[PDB]
């Protein structure tokens, strides 16, 4: 029935609790069914994966399994054909079944039993296409990063052996190579998924310019290049940072420098004892209600969050959630209980 379809917006609400979800042996379900797959199929299957349990020798893990499948199975035996969008079934223990149809249609039947719910279908589509990949080369060293939002992150960091220049050339060709490969295992998915809209190569001196007219890079990353190679002194997240600032040209990248600039300009007020700011709960308050705040900080991982963010929406201020991964995040939950406001005046 076409009933059971949530948004996006309440899927990654309940991906939010999915996620949340563990269990010491593989006894969490999960189960999707596309819309060209006939439910009594599946049924068939589900009784077979019932009396396979026999073979989980372990009577509490046995029995686990053997109750997820039947609370799916009476789930199932509910409809009388999937919806348009298909299915999705979670269940195990504290015990639920969860069963809705997905903003977007699945195509890839899938069943599993884990320590954990398999959401990574959903993700894809709860997630906003505007992933940007980042790879820092230098002659003997690399970072492979990614950027979602203000979520900024290293997949991978890469090493190579380097001290006439042919020897050498051909080790730094290795190493391009090596790069190259990381880099496109890493990257690709995400730009066949749709959500890599863009990669940007950064690195101090040459050796960025080499990495890009050669092989290396996959072409399907090639397409998307950022047309400007970023000059970076760093490796590592540190580096990633600064080429993410610097790539002023990409636009993916502006709710992370947006970040960063609120940040740096709380900082700044506070250093210069400006009185451009105001933090403690009952201030901020007071400064809200009066619409004297601009931008309003808030660390992500304060529960009133959402609060100081409808309070922030009239009294006319922007809002800037600070990710926990943010260089000065746990400075600023430290020292500010993870609360601060820049003010007009």
């Amino acid at each position: 029935e076409e009933r059971l379809t949530i948004s996006k917006r309440e899927l990654a609400r309940l991906l939010k609790e999915l996620k949340k979800w563990s269990a010491p042996a593989t006894v969490l379900l999960s189960l999707y069914i596309p819309p060209g797959r006939p439910l009594s199929d599946v049924m068939t299957l589900l009784r077979q994966e019932y009396s396979i349990t026999d073979n989980i020798k372990l009577k509490r893990t046995r029995q686990a399994v053997k109750r997820a499948l039947s609370a799916a199975m009476d789930r199932l035996q509910m409809l009388t054909s999937t919806p348009p969008n298909g299915l999705v079934l979670f269940c195990g223990e504290k015990f639920e079944c969860f069963m809705f149809s997905p903003p977007e249609p699945i195509r890839v039947f899938y069943y599993r039993t884990d320590k954990r719910f398999i959401t990574d279908f959903l993700e894809d589509m709860v997630e906003d296409n505007n992933a940007i990949g980042i790879i820092i080369v230098e002659r003997d060293q690399a970072t492979i990063g990614l950027l979602k939002g203000a979520r900024l992150e290293v997949l991978k960091e890469l090493e190579g052996f380097v001290p006439y220049e042919r020897i050498i050339e051909q080790m730094v060709d290795e190493f391009f190579k090596k790069v190259g490969e990381e880099a496109s295992n890493l990257l690709v998915p995400l730009a066949e998924k749709g959500v890599l809209k863009g990669v940007i190569v950064a690195g101090p001196g040459l050796a960025k310019q080499e990495f890009v007219e050669g092989n290396y890079l996959d072409y399907r990353l090639k397409k998307i290049l950022a047309p400007e190679l970023v000059d970076v002194a760093y490796q590592g997240l540190q580096g990633l940072k600064e080429a993410v600032m610097k790539a002023e040209k990409v636009v993916e990248a502006q709710m992370y420098r947006d970040a960063v600039n609120a940040m740096e300009e709380f900082k700044l007020h506070l250093a210069k004892g400006t009185g451009m700011i105001v933090y403690g709960e009952k201030d901020v308050e007071a400064a809200l209600e009066m619409g004297a705040v601009k931008t309003l900080l808030i660390h992500e991982s304060r529960e009133d969050l959402e609060e100081w963010v409808e309070k922030a929406k009239s009294s006319g201020a922007q809002v800037i959630v600070v990710p926990e991964s943010l260089a000065e995040a746990e400075w600023f939950l430290k020292t500010f209980g993870g609360l601060a406001g820049i003010l007009r005046f």
